[PDB]
């Protein structure tokens, strides 16, 4: 790599370990989750994870926090395997935490068919040799429910705003950090491409929805710190046009996936496309059949609901 020999400034922040002054990196960068220092004993995490890291996850934690009783609070942005699947592994040695989630996430865990999705898909990504800590029922979880324009008072330094961001999930919510103009995101602008520096759509129930989700986050204040469900921290520009980019690159591929269809393509030729181009970077946390699999739904979802070309 070139970076070994120049100090050059980093646009995104990419290794577990502290972030900030207040926020490290917990467990792969690959599927993260985030620890806020609230207060002298007091903290939160935000984002779920997968189950198979729960002792990755766990190592860290304990790395930062002497106390995991002092844990109090572990936002989460939305129900898939990979938002929420260490809570039952971990919530069990956080006595003190409260889940705070949307509504619709929360049925989601009261959900035997959904529970168990949640439970087929991170199943197939344990490693060799790994087994799973004991674990919580899901309906057991420590939860509370927080709703849409909801601000979360979770200490005297932050204050973060419940931001309702459907369209990926019809469940998914964002959380804006008002003082530092920090956005954890989630799968809400998609997947980013790390050899590209543009927003993967992800769109996964419902394409007006996720559009009119990013027309409302590019309102925010302008962003310094932008946190996805995946990949790390970003900052400088990509931070601050996130949002309108992500919607750009939803739109470019309606165009791409209308224009083809037009000269009589079908939806599985794309589809096999986006899966052989995108598809690489979440081999370690998703079944490759699945990313096809979900390639095909969103280009299901937006064939529907694209404006037609004539
Ligand atoms: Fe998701
Ligand atoms: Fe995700």
């Amino acid at each position: 790599s070139g970076l070994v020999p120049r100090g050059s400034h980093m646009l995104r922040l990419s290794a577990p370990g502290q972030l900030d002054d207040d926020l490290c990196l917990l467990g792969d960068v690959q599927v993260p989750v985030f620890l806020l220092r609230l207060g002298e004993a007091s903290w939160a995490l935000v984002e779920g994870g997968i189950s198979r890291d729960a002792e990755l996850v766990w190592a860290d934690l304990c790395r930062w926090v002497a106390d995991p009783s002092q844990v109090h609070y572990w936002l989460i942005t939305h129900k898939h395997y990979d938002h929420c699947g260490l809570l039952p592994y971990l919530c069990p040695r956080l006595p003190n935490v409260q889940v705070l989630a949307s509504e619709r996430t929360c049925q989601a865990w009261k959900s035997e068919s959904a529970v168990r999705v949640v439970e087929r898909l991170n199943r197939q990504l344990l490693r060799a040799e790994q087994r799973l800590p004991e674990a919580c029922a899901w309906d057991a979880l420590p939860v509370r429910a927080v709703a849409d324009g909801e601000w979360l008072e979770l200490g005297p330094r932050h204050r973060l705003q419940v931001i309702e961001a459907h369209g990926h999930s019809d469940d998914h919510v964002v959380f804006y950090d008002v003082r530092r103009r920090r956005l954890f995101c989630g799968d809400a602008l998609g997947e980013f491409d790390e050899a590209e520096g543009v927003w993967r759509p992800l769109v996964f129930d419902d394409m007006e929805a996720y559009l009119e989700s990013l027309e409302r986050l590019q309102r925010l204040p302008t962003l310094l710190q932008l946190i996805p469900g995946h990949g790390g921290l970003l900052r400088g520009r990509l931070a601050a046009d996130g949002a309108e980019s992500a919607y750009t690159e939803c739109l470019r591929l309606c165009r791409r996936l209308l224009w083809r269809q037009s000269m009589g393509e079908s939806l599985d030729e794309l589809s096999e496309e986006l899966h052989r181009a995108w598809g690489g970077q979440s081999v370690d946390f998703l079944p490759g059949e699945l990313h096809l699999g979900s390639m095909r739904r969103m280009l299901e979802i937006l064939s529907r609901q694209a404006l037609p070309l004539d």
